[PDB]
């Protein structure tokens, strides 16, 4: 709701993001072709998603900053930082799609799968990352929270990349990796690869912009936000297999990629030795029939109903955490986020 | 000389770099496997080079900072920042080797070509980049030049990535791209992809650490250092084809990769229409015989003698620039660098 009534404005501001990321270099004609390639990268890879992470910066900013301090310049900085979180996401997704050998993203073919792009996409991804710090300098250099924001984005990237490392290490291609797929391992992976940048980062950014920099307030916010992030990634795992492709915008690869997904972890906890064997001989391979066998096993073990029940229990757990840890922040900050993902 | 007598110490300090980049996370057991993977990444990809860029930080620091201010802690910060430049290099090289489809680097098989690594190397590369800002925070957070260093590394990365973008855009695979290969295009590519991070960055870092932050002193240093960087990349292009593989540590790919190298640019300037045609039908392709035909054409046009002459003329030009622009810095700062690359 509050996201919906910030959204269209948020998106309209992308043109200014792209203009400033192109004009700040108009003094250097020789890099014109690169700046043009950057524009094409931005428009293909930063547009077409739900923009939830960026909108969260904007929404939380409005709720944390006194209305009389919400001048036009402060608002502009708010939705610039929001777009920075979107650019970080864009960076991650371009690189992750190569590494997961994915086909489609946000309803179109993955950037790297586009003819003429290929592994040049690696440099495109790093360029998207670079844009973050260009925008922070351009818009936030003279603000008291400047360094707090730089370090938050840098730290969030490190954490996410540690998470990606765990994701990859736990899913070696061509191996049978079932004994590695535990609940304890899973919770660690998603905490790092998803939870910090998708939930802590956006709220923390708005917090620092509102002058809320205390270690205690950030630790309490984090308690709520990392648990939301854990649920969100479990949801991502569920939809990878059981989601509507016209809604998700992308084709799942978790089974073919031998991933430690919530689904396989739950499967393992429930499987008979006979089902375990079936899982063992069909998981982590590219053959459609082997993947289909896995999905059949998940359905036989009623993992969809297990998920639906987990979703409700998680929601209740998250709301309990908000009762405990939200103060002194407006509870609406976390409630609006929860409403978005549940 | 001054590099040689700083070197072994510089290298010995790598163990402390690796220890601190592993222990700063010992409070988080769950990411142990990732930290182990990080260690393996560091040891494979940050070791085995000449360390010229890192040593330059250390050497320039000793020459710019008054001896009485060179305490043990300041020295330690100096060779930490030196290793940061080495980590940036490591980041770039891992990614560049994937994008150039290279086989060997520093005398061993490229990281991504190592069995079991593959495109996971993309995340490894970004992890190396992340380590830079972890070390700066760990060692330099309370220093007055902290933000200057963060912004210098971030800006240098952006510039290098713009350069990489130009490098890639000018070398589309499967196309004949000769008309794109001009001197003007070439100078732009190497200014951005090589010159800023390999020469300006290390000296600028030492400068900020010495308290030299004036725009004018940095602009004058840059005048010398970007020209050195241009020569250095021309040298890199020459050695890609004409260097001794047991000395370079790597196999060239510029011709197969259809690159705008100094060599092809010089070839084009000198070729008859008949030689142009030969270049056109053999450049940018993977067949050994076609590559060999190109190298034969270069040798027929005596590009090796052209290079040797250019190297001498460039040296003289660089020394002239040092006479003009070195003050108020010790000329030895730039002379030691020049001696390293010429
Ligand atoms: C490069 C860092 C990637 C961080 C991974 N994120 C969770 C987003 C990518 C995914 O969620 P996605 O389902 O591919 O969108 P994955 O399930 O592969 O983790
Ligand atoms: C990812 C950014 C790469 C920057 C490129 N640098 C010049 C180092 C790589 C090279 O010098 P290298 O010869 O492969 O070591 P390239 O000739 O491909 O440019
Ligand atoms: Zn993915
Ligand atoms: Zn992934
Ligand atoms: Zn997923
Ligand atoms: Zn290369
Ligand atoms: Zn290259
Ligand atoms: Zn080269």
């Amino acid at each position: 709701d509050v996201y919906a009534q910030e959204k269209q404005d948020f998106v309209q501001h992308f043109s200014q993001i792209v203009r400033v990321l192109t004009e700040d270099e108009m003094g250097h004609p020789e890099i014109g072709d690169a700046i043009a390639r950057l524009k094409e990268v931005l428009e293909y890879n930063a547009i077409g998603g739900k923009y939830n992470r960026g909108l969260t910066v904007v929404v939380a900013f409005r709720e944390l900053v006194e209305p009389r301090k919400q001048d036009a310049d402060s608002l502009q900085r708010a939705w610039t930082v929001g777009w920075c979180v979107e650019l970080l996401q864009a960076f991650f997704l371009v690189a992750d799609d190569i590494m997961d050998s994915s086909l489609t993203r946000r309803g179109q073919i993955c950037w790297y799968q586009k003819p003429g792009v290929g592994l040049d996409a690696i440099n495109d991804a790093n360029l998207l990352e670079a844009c973050i710090y260009r925008l922070l300098k351009l818009y936030c250099r003279e603000q008291p929270y400047y360094l707090n924001l730089i370090e938050l984005f840098l730290q969030s990237s490190y954490q996410t990349e540690i998470g990606q490392t765990l994701d990859l290490l736990t899913a070696p291609q061509g191996n049978v990796d079932l004994v590695r797929f535990t609940e304890k391992r899973y919770k660690s992976i998603v905490k790092y690869k998803t939870a910090f940048y998708s939930f802590y980062l956006p709220i923390a950014a708005a917090m620092y912009m509102a002058g809320i920099d205390g270690e205690k307030e950030h630790a309490n916010a984090k308690k709520i936000l990392l648990e939301m992030g854990e649920f969100f990634q479990i949801q991502d795992d569920y939809l990878d297999l059981f989601g509507d492709p016209s809604v998700t915008g992308k084709i799942g690869t978790d089974i073919q990629d031998n991933k430690c997904s919530w689904l396989v972890v739950q499967c393992l906890q429930r499987a008979t030795p006979e089902q375990y064997q079936i899982l063992k001989e069909n998981y982590g391979q590219k053959e459609a029939e082997k993947v289909a066998r896995v999905k059949a096993l998940y359905e036989e073990l009623d993992l969809p109903a297990v998920f639906l029940q987990y979703e409700e229990d998680s929601y209740s757990h998250i709301m309990a955490l908000i009762e405990q840890y939200a103060a002194p922040l407006p509870p609406a900050v976390f409630l609006g986020l929860a409403r978005k993902i549940y």
